[PDB]
């Protein structure tokens, strides 16, 4: 997982979160094997967003085709250990918002963070994704990892854009403060993005 350097750097970045502010959390992949996690504070735009290689390639490929459309080959360049490091450093008794809490509860409990409380906004399925297209149009530049065609052909689920669109649904408008990542790209990825030489 992370080095001492990376652990110290991760911890400093996470202090940029406001412990009392509304915080969304969303994940892609099962809670025992997640591949994408986003923790997002709408009021100030800050978000923690990272990825993880799957242990179970069989289930991953199903999730790829029917949910997030992530290419497993893209995940080989993501930094391991972030999931446990981030969840360990979340503030004591922090309260997080989510759309469906069952999988998040298991993931947090698995990290011995039962102290973290979940507010399940429990939105109707389509009410929750009312602003999906407008969120994807404005903010899909923020995540490059959903490259496959997803079927159920629907828009793929991104943990980060899910958080953004759930917030837009609550407030009835795509008008949210500008999202801004707190993690350094060099902490999220262990090898830089390859550009096609043209
Ligand atoms: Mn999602
Ligand atoms: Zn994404």
């Amino acid at each position: 997982g992370l080095t001492y350097s990376q652990t110290m750097e991760l911890k400093d970045s996470m202090l940029q979160l406001d412990p009392n502010a509304k915080t969304w959390i969303d994940i892609e992949g099962r809670p025992e094997d997640p591949v994408e996690i986003a923790i997002y504070q709408p009021n100030n735009g800050q978000y923690i967003h990272f990825y993880r290689e799957p242990t179970d390639i069989k289930q991953f490929k199903q999730d790829s085709k029917h949910s997030h459309g992530i290419d497993i080959q893209d995940l080989f360049s993501v930094q391991p250990g972030l999931t446990s490091a981030v969840i360990e450093s979340l503030p004591k008794n922090m309260v997080l918002s989510c759309q469906g809490a069952d999988d998040i509860r298991k993931l947090l409990d698995s990290q011995n963070r039962r102290d973290i409380k979940l507010i399940d906004v429990s939105m109707q399925k389509d009410d929750a994704r009312k602003f999906e297209d407008k969120i994807w149009d404005e903010y899909k530049h923020l995540c490059r990892m959903h490259t496959g065609i997803v079927t159920q052909e629907v828009t793929p689920h991104c943990a980060l854009l899910d958080c953004l669109m759930f917030e837009a649904a609550v407030i009835g408008s795509p008008q949210i403060p500008t999202p801004r990542p707190v993690l350094s790209r060099d902490l999220v990825f262990r090898t830089g993005p390859p550009r096609v030489v043209l």
